[PDB]
């Protein structure tokens, strides 16, 4: 898939990259992965268990349009309205603006689900609110 990669954990290490780009590298039970290499709408068509927590890695993502945030927001709702949370990890200040811009934040609890790097977002869903 040229628009997103499933990514694994480099075991006892905060990397995380590529679960086909080594061996050792495994996904975390519980948590999907996904990078983000197109625009979300594109990697949406390809979205289109026992999961807790879906982390987006947003590092190759350098803006956003609206069409674009309101498909992360109806992907963060319909996964939250099932119990799962959606964190997004490596926001650029520019990607934030974006949403912000879109009224994605309308709701100030989503600031919640922004995180800085993967290993965070992965901490973060350790223990929080059910």
């Amino acid at each position: 898939s040229p628009s997103y990669t499933v990514l694994g954990q480099l075991p006892d290490t905060d990397v995380y990259i590529d679960i086909d780009a080594y061996e050792e590298v495994k996904e975390i039970p519980g948590i999907k992965i996904f990078q983000i290499n197109a625009p979300i709408y594109y990697a949406n068509s390809d979205l289109y268990e026992n999961i807790h927590t879906v982390i987006l890695d947003f590092t190759q993502v350098n803006f956003m349009d609206s069409v674009g945030v309101k498909t992360l927001a109806g992907i963060v709702k319909e996964y939250g309205d099932v119990g799962i949370y959606v964190y997004l990890a490596g926001c650029s200040a520019q990607v934030v603006n974006d949403l912000t811009s879109n009224r994605f934040f309308e709701n100030p609890a989503l600031k919640e689900l922004l995180f800085h790097s993967i290993h965070d977002a992965v901490l973060g869903s350790q223990v929080r609110e059910a």
